[PDB]
């Protein structure tokens, strides 16, 4: 159905391109059974289909080695057809093939360098003498001989485009050489194959543009007008302009490009004149495609716009696309980042009827993108693209290209010892040795970050799950929360239940909430966005909710994402209690958050985590399941947790064996984690002081403390204090007890 | 142009996009455009003495036209080309489909009934999409890469009713294209309990459009306002989702603070245009989620801050009064803090109906637990009646999170068994009573007394 | 040979005075590439369609001479966020810059450098891979770094024996 246009349906004519052992530039060899199926005799001229509107003619031959589904081909014909090994091409007999009256050929600029003899005499004259080789325009064939082999490209064929080389046919090398860069650019033209992901979107695009031009008879028979307008919208980097390049490179219709601001001109009425000239030029050549890049630049809302020229341009576009005179077989495409900025009148059926959404690829999509990108790059055997696809979470396709470029740059960096910037040339052995390996991709993955999250990126102190002491059940629960919906979605589908996507940490100050957030940010396989509470608020009216909406939109784009509110009680407070706060701007912010976490829009894979010191003042609607589903209480550590905390802080520090951490944990009762860390830091400071005094004494004598001992810990302990008092403990335990009594039973057992 | 119209008489002058050439003079900041508007007024005055020339103009925005141009003697007669009703949509379909190769099974009256706000261009979009689907059905036999098509396939080409059903699933009015959100599939049996509220909503949405005749006979104008108020997690947004999916009336879902903008007058303009695009697509349901975000007690904004909230709520009350009774626009507001709502929006004539979504009862909790687990394999030994008994004060969200905790425990157990089997290589067909017991141990009431 | 196009965009960000324009000047003097300087506010003009034309002519002149480096100093003035700005000329100049950096016709050998004090004001579409390949952070120098800066500055001046640049680096 939808993907039916993309499938090749295994037609018999299409054949696998295969290396030809002994065929020349102008001949091809096929198996006997296939010719018997194709009724193609030996020595017959055929026409070969290719990608990017490329065709070539070759002499069919019989080869025993060639398979039924395969065609043996020279590299020359593949270059002419822009087809790699293994691509399927249709083969058909050339109709009314004629001998060439005259053929003009132009050699490549790089090859003719260093050729003392005449290019025509050394190469053209013997090769084309009794060659009887069919050729077509735009075909490049390599010719042996001389100090360097010279590639020759037949720019002009008479009769165009199919001709046979004959001895009486005139051959001449007169003319400017073909530029090597031009041939390379012709080689690197994107087609529908270079687009990765979005198979349905590509199918819809092909249905809009390719199908009417190929088969207008279908639409005439069904008697409808095929859609004429396409709007491609999506976040930056997903590939809208790449699809535009693909359409421009491999369509038969006329392609006219309009860049948004380019229309504007200083003279009054000149912008409308530019648009009218563009559409008139398209209509002159009948089947045409107009691509308006950055449409939102020149099509804003007429109500919103304050400038007369801009509104007149929008109205000009509206009348051009739909009016008394309708377009005669002209397709109009536009790509915009902000689809809502477009005037509503354009988004009607007459003008932009089909809106195709190019979205963020899923894991398989970005694997497909990676295969497309790296098919050209040199790769080792150790590189595994499934891993690189699974790791890159929110990448859109431009970010995957950035990852490839970073890996290649690191691979080149590894060879700076051999390579020299001062030297004008590099050894060929190094060039052979240079290839992108898996370690380069691992380093690139370490550096890589989505472009969408560039603004909301913060350096994180690099905590690991082993640095946190105690809280084992909370650790396992956070790991399950992040990992289960991502790594095991089929299980949830089997049980047919959506995951819970919210956690609230509340407890005494210094007990390990921000530390858990740091551990999640460093380790887990999900993007992290960290938010200070009051950072979103702004003095301007309606701007605070705009910031909230934008941050939740960023979280949705980069899903799976973790959204962390460091001090939730600053931004989510009970409504109606603020006398000032502007015009209830705090309440409006709370309402926007309430709508974003649970509203009409379908749930995506975004986890909201919040930390608070005072959970009582937080709005009751925020704590409702579906928003912050699970409330986790991070209590003051008990004795086992205190032992774990002291061991975790001291794992890097060299401490003497005589220090008994169990006794420290026993004596310190009610100490928060921060208090134990402060004890360790004070002991460290006393040791540093002792080292300084010993060094000063030694310096004085001229003109210690290898590890922390028990006396330092004794001094640090006499300086120590309890940070959280009993009133605070009581109020947190009171909130917990209110929840526990709300439960209605400590234990629940089904009747037997 | 006017001279050539005068030379050849009788004649018609058509001015397309009138608002483009004739904006308000006081709004315009360019000398040339003011001169052009004055020239248009003068040329209308001259047209008054012209005998056989009549000018006709078309505008998407009737308001942007200069009010002087709407004065008597200049564009005296204004014709409002409104959206068609059911009979009009059927007529448009019959006219469009005269050339198409329709099959015998298709009947256009059903298609006309299905569409609600389509303006005649959306109907053409629907026809084109159906034809495209019909062509897609034939693309297995014929390929795009092929150069010629068999005549048998060409004779096979015809639009069936499956194609119009597909198009109707895909279709959407152009006006609503600006404001559309993906809404999860929710159906009426997904909601547990609240049967009276379900029936009331179905009545209030269906009766005025289906049978206006009874209401006009009895001289009662139907109520066009509903307010949903209750504890958090009881099913207001859920009812809105169900109405969006199931009911046959256009749905506009909007967050509260999304209308507001820092620029002067933008918030009022947004309110006006949203109510406008609600009118253009009647019958339409306009749902204000978190209503207390927009409508708060008057005078607080003026006291502290810019005070644009008061102007926004005044604009909303004005637009609520402006819409006519015959027009089918039903306004639903959801809130869990009804006390801070401005009483002016509860005044009779605006949001007349107040529905209280209560904290679910025992039978309600049984219905909720049954509805949540309909798609999940659950052991027969699991007793939902006992769960409803024990959770006296739980709301719907709490019961849902109990079931989700049971599901998560099941997933955890399956993963442990899988890891055990994999480790020895180098379980849980359904949720049991143990998972529900542990989930209930983790349960807690969301709403205090 | 490795098979990738080399990076073609740079953004230098840091607090004022760190040396972004100094690095731009060093790259300009030290390279055999045609260097074109663009100042942020120098582009824009009152007339409609002239600022976009200035950008187009700048990039066209860079295209004609290859290889080329374009340095847009104070990019934050010329490229604010299109969501936030109200004026149309700013949004259209941002769109023109976007289409010039990465569009249907891609710059073959032009490398665009830009220095900005506040990077977050830049339009998020410009910070994408294609436009500005990566962002280089010129930060406040450390003790050794500021000692190196002192040695570079003081080599030209005449210095008596008693001067100790080590201590001068320590005090600042
Ligand atoms: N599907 C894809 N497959 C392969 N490469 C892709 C794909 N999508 C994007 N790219 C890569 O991203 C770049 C093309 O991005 P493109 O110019 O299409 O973005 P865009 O949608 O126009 O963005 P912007 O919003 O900035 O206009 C190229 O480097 C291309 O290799
Ligand atoms: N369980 C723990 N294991 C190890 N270190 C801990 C633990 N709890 C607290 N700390 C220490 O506490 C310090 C940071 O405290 P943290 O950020 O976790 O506090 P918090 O609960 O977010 O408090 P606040 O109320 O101030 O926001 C670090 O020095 C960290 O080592
Ligand atoms: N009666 C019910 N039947 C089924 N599910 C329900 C019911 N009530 C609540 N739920 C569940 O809880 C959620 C419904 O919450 P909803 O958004 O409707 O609440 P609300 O009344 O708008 O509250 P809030 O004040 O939090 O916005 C969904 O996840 C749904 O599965
Ligand atoms: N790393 C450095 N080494 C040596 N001199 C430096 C260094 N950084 C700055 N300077 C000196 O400081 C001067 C000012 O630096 P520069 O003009 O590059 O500032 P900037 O960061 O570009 O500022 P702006 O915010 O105005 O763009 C330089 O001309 C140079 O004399
Ligand atoms: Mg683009
Ligand atoms: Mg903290
Ligand atoms: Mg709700
Ligand atoms: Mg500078």
């Amino acid at each position: 159905l939808s993907t039916a246009i993309l499938k090749q349906k295994n037609r018999p004519n299409r054949l696998i391109v295969d290396e030809a052992i002994n065929e020349d530039n102008s001949v091809v060899s096929l198996s006997q059974p296939k010719m018997d199926e194709l009724q193609l005799f030996r020595g017959d001229t055929v026409l070969l289909k290719g990608k990017k509107r490329r065709e070539a003619v070759c002499i069919v031959l019989s080869d025993d080695t060639c398979s039924d589904e395969k065609i043996r081909m020279n590299r020359v014909v593949r270059n002419n057809l822009r087809v790699r090994l293994g691509d399927v091409i249709s083969i058909q007999p050339c109709p009314d093939v004629k001998y060439g009256k005259r053929i003009h050929v132009l050699p490549i600029d790089d090859t003719v360098e260093g050729i003392t003899g005449n290019l025509f005499e050394v190469y053209l004259k013997p090769y084309f003498l009794e060659a009887y080789r069919p050729i077509r325009k735009g075909d490049i064939f390599l010719v042996r001989g001389g100090m360097r082999a010279v590639e020759f490209k037949v720019v002009e064929t008479d009769p165009s485009p199919y001709c046979i080389v004959a001895p009486d046919t005139v051959i001449h090398c007169e003319g400017e050489p073909i530029k090597r860069e031009d041939e390379e650019e012709s080689l690197n033209e994107v087609g529908y194959d270079d687009i990765g992901g979005c198979r349905k979107q590509l199918a819809q695009i092909k249905e809009m543009v390719e199908l009417p031009l190929r088969h207008p008879a279908l639409f005439k028979e069904i008697g409808v007008k095929p859609p004429r307008g396409i709007l491609l919208y999506g976040p930056p980097g997903t590939g809208k302009t790449l699809i535009a390049r693909a359409v421009a490179n491999e369509t038969g219709a006329f392609f006219f490009l309009i860049n948004g601001p380019e229309i504007m001109s200083k003279l009054a009425g000149e912008s409308e004149s530019n648009l009218r000239k563009a559409f008139e030029e398209a209509e002159k050549n009948a089947p045409a495609i107009i691509f308006i890049d950055e449409l939102d630049a020149i099509a804003p809302k007429r109500e919103k716009t304050h400038g007369e020229v801009e509104r007149r341009i929008v109205s000009q576009l509206l009348t051009l696309m739909d009016g008394l005179k309708q377009r005669a077989h002209v397709i109009v495409m536009a790509a915009t980042n902000r689809p809502n900025s477009i005037d509503p009148a354009l988004r009607r059926f007459g003008r932009f009827d089909r809106e195709v959404d190019i979205g963020i690829p899923d894991a398989t999509g970005r694997l497909e993108i990676l295969q497309i990108h790296t098919k050209n790059m040199k790769l080792a055997d150790d590189v595994d693209l499934e891993q690189v696809a699974n790791e890159t979470h929110g990448h859109v396709g431009a970010d995957l290209a950035a990852l490839c470029s970073e890996a290649a740059l690191q691979a080149i960096r590894k060879k700076m010892d051999l390579i020299d910037l001062e030297d004008e040339t590099i050894d060929a052995e190094v060039m052979n040795s240079l290839a992108v390996t898996m370690d380069d991709f691992r380093w690139a993955l370490s550096q890589s970050n989505p472009s969408a999250l560039r603004e909301t990126v913060v350096e994180v102190p690099q905590v690991t799950w082993e640095d946190i002491g105690g809280l084992e059940d909370v650790k396992r629960e956070l790991q399950e929360l992040v990992q289960y919906p991502v790594e095991h979605p089929d299980k949830f589908l089997k049980f047919g239940m959506t995951p819970s996507k919210g956690v609230l940490f509340y407890g005494p100050p210094g007990c390990g909430k921000t530390l858990l957030a740091k551990a999640i940010a460093n380790e887990c396989q999900a993007n992290f966005i960290s938010i200070k509470g009051p950072e979103l608020l702004t003095m301007w009216f309606g701007e605070s909710e705009a910031n909230v909406r934008e941050i939740f939109d960023k979280a949705r784009q980069a899903a799976p994402c973790v959204l962390f509110f460091d001090q939730l009680d600053s931004i989510a407070k009970a409504r109606g209690g603020n006398i000032g706060d502007g015009g209830g701007a705090a309440d409006r912010v709370i309402n926007q958050i309430l709508t974003e976490m649970d509203g009409m829009s379908t749930k995506k894979n975004v986890f909201i985590i919040g930390a608070t010191n005072r959970p009582d003042i937080i709005d009751p609607a925020i704590l409702r399941p579906g928003r912050l589903d699970q409330l986790i209480y991070i209590p003051l550590p008990d004795e086992k947790s205190r032992v774990a905390i002291l061991k975790a802080n001291l794992r890097k520090s060299p401490v003497a064996k005589d220090v008994d951490l169990e006794f420290l944990a026993k004596m310190t009762n009610g100490f928060s984690g921060a208090d134990l860390t402060e004890i360790c830091q004070r002991a460290c400071k006393l040791a540093i002081r002792e080292s300084i005094e010993s060094e000063i004494r030694r310096e004085r004598e001229r003109q210690p403390v290898p590890e922390i001992r028990r006396d330092h810990f004794e001094e640090a302990m006499r300086f120590a204090r309890r940070s959280v008092s009993d009133n605070d403990i009581r109020k947190y335990e009171m909130f917990a007890q209110t929840l526990q009594q709300s439960r209605g039973f400590g234990s629940f057992r089904f009747p037997s």
